[PDB]
DNA sequence: GGGGGAAGGATTC
DNA sequence: CACGGAATCCTTCCCCC
């Protein structure tokens, strides 16, 4: 099977440039301001001219200002990036019908019935890249291989604005050279666990007894690594469906006062419903980020849909259940709706 | 012994 | 000093055949 993976370069920042080309060349950082003070918040992402100095997704906006005081700092405009993404995805949907939109800027295309041998795939790659650069003026990186995982790894090795192919032979070389940490799905928590098992390469997962790999990282992940090691990973590409909609917000100050948190929670609910489109959820979860960046949630499933009146009422009850079972102060509050009809 | 929810936590991207 | 949207997986409790 031949899988082509696409991943837009420094997406949010690159969109901000396209919309104001006068930004190209200068350091661009897209921020999410929490409003706890002037520049409280984090970096959603930044362009290469900024990333080369350490400014990247996840760090505090303040840290970023210490490093690049003169960089251009723009507030994150999610709705806009979302549309630019949709237009591109619609464009990809014309090079293949079997498409899986993994994230706001990732997509896997199954082009097995559109080509043969990696030569035409590469060409189909430059075709897509050129097309996207023409109609939306966005640069993307392409990855091509036998399955979704290897297609993604390929892209990573080819960024930025690149394209690469990992053939059935190149793959065999990766199973022994690739750090188990650079495999998708293996974050820091899992990378260290596999380290204590003497698993530094994908192939090394074949040495341990399955029963103790499972004991360390769970069955799912275990069978996952083993499959990629035996070159037996072959997950189908397919339309993924939104199964959850929600909204979280940060409060000016950490609180425990129910009447103090409510207005925030109610704002989360109001946006969540507008976002719901016209979907009827039967489950609702209240999510709170406590004072020490720890997450705690409480929810309920109903035998019928949830009107907005019911969401309001139940959310307050669920928040109360949280303050009563956790002594910590609340920093962030939000709601999540699921189990749509 | 075991299926399927539901709930709350844990990780990853 | 650190935001957010959402998917998947895990352990536990449960009701009960
Ligand atoms: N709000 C928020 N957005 C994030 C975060 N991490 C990534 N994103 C955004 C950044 C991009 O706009 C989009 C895709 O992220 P990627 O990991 O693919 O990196 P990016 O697109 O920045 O460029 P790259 O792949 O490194 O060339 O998702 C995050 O921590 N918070
Ligand atoms: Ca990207
Ligand atoms: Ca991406
Ligand atoms: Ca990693």
């Amino acid at each position: 099977m031949i899988v082509l993976f696409v991943d837009f370069d420094y997406f949010y920042a690159q969109v901000e440039e396209v919309l104001n080309p006068s930004l190209k060349g200068k350091p661009v950082v897209v921020c999410v301001f929490s409003g706890r003070f002037e520049d409280s918040g984090a970096v959603a992402t930044a362009n290469y001219e900024a990333r080369k100095f350490g400014v990247k997704a996840g760090i505090p906006i303040v840290e970023a200002k210490k490093i690049l005081p003169n960089a251009v700092y723009l507030p994150m405009r999610k709705e806009v990036y979302q549309q630019v993404s949709s237009r591109i995805m619609n464009l990809l949907r014309e090079y293949s019908e079997k498409i899986e939109i993994a994230s706001i800027d990732e997509a896997y295309l199954d082009i097995s019935d559109k080509v043969r041998d990696y030569r035409e795939a590469y060409n189909l790659g430059l075709e897509i890249k050129n097309k996207i650069l023409e109609k939306e003026k966005i640069t993307v990186t392409v990855g091509i291989s036998k399955n979704k995982v290897f297609a993604k790894i390929a892209a990573d090795m080819a960024k930025p604005n690149g394209i690469k192919v990992i053939d059935d032979e190149e793959v065999k070389r990766l199973i022994r050279e690739l750090d188990i940490a650079d495999v998708p799905g293996i974050g820091n928590i899992t990378a260290e666990k596999l380290k204590k098992l003497g698993i530094n390469k994908l192939v090394d997962t074949l040495s341990i007894e399955f029963d103790k790999l499972k004991g360390m990282i769970g069955e799912a992940k275990a069978k996952y690594l083993i499959s990629l090691a035996r070159d037996e990973y072959n997950e189908p590409i397919r339309t993924r469906v939104r199964k959850s909609i929600g909204r979280i917000v940060t409060m000016k100050r950490n609180s425990r006062n129910l009447e103090e948190i409510k207005p925030y929670l109610f704002r989360a609910i109001e946006e969540s419903y507008y976002k719901l489109d016209k979907r009827i959820p039967k489950a609702i979860h209240v999510v709170a980020v406590t004072e020490d960046l720890d997450i705690v949630s409480r929810g309920r499933t109903f035998p019928h849909g949830i009107s907005k009146e019911t969401a309001y009422s139940e959310s307050v009850k669920l928040l109360q259940k949280i303050l009563e079972e956790d002594e910590r102060k609340i920093r962030r509050i939000g709601v999540r709706f699921s189990k749509f009809i």
